[PDB]
């Protein structure tokens, strides 16, 4: 239970030039570094943000060394804040989707990962869907690319509920740790 996540992130690649150490989130953290282009996960998970206030393009990096800011697909290497993802365990982690918002229409169930959502449930878009495990990620382009979504035990009644400007979403995982 007592766990304990770091991240480091360096303004040089090859975790060169100044460093910055964080074991809890932070809402800005530019004041310590004035650019990331590598980071080091030590422990724990972490979503870090292009710009302040949880805003702009949103990743997910699990624990792990990335020596440069490609490794974690960064789009650039502007990041203004960051926070801790925490997981949750317990048994099996099972998802519910909707082709309506609001929970209607067809609805599809899985506890498997989805990497292509039109070839598996033959969807072109998800408006809504009921997730109860604590950290699931959603990806806009199939294979797990592009801009991804973090979300939680609870249920998603509209698209814009998960912080996505449209309905389009092409694939998710379930994060396991």
């Amino acid at each position: 239970s007592k766990t304990g996540g770091k991240i480091s992130f360096y303004e040089d690649r090859n975790f060169q030039g100044r460093r910055y150490d964080c074991d809890c989130d932070c809402a800005d953290f530019r004041s310590y570094l004035s650019r990331c282009n590598s980071i080091r996960v030590e422990g724990g998970t972490w979503a870090v943000y292009e710009r302040p206030n949880f805003s702009g393009h949103m990743y997910i990096l699990p624990q792990g060394e990335y020596p440069e800011y490609q490794r974690w697909m960064g789009l650039n290497d502007r990041l203004g804040s960051c926070r801790a993802v925490h997981l949750s365990s317990g048994g099996q982690a099972k998802i519910q989707v909707f082709e309506k918002g609001d929970f209607n229409g067809q609805m599809y169930e899985t506890t498997e990962d989805c990497p292509s959502i039109m070839e598996q449930f033959h969807l072109r878009e998800i408006h809504s869907c009921k997730v109860v495990e604590g950290t699931w990620i959603f990806y806009e382009l199939p294979n797990y690319r592009g801009r991804q979504y973090l979300l939680d035990k609870k249920e998603y009644r509209k698209p814009v509920d998960w912080g996505a400007a449209s309905p389009a979403i092409q694939s998710f995982r379930r994060i396991v740790e």
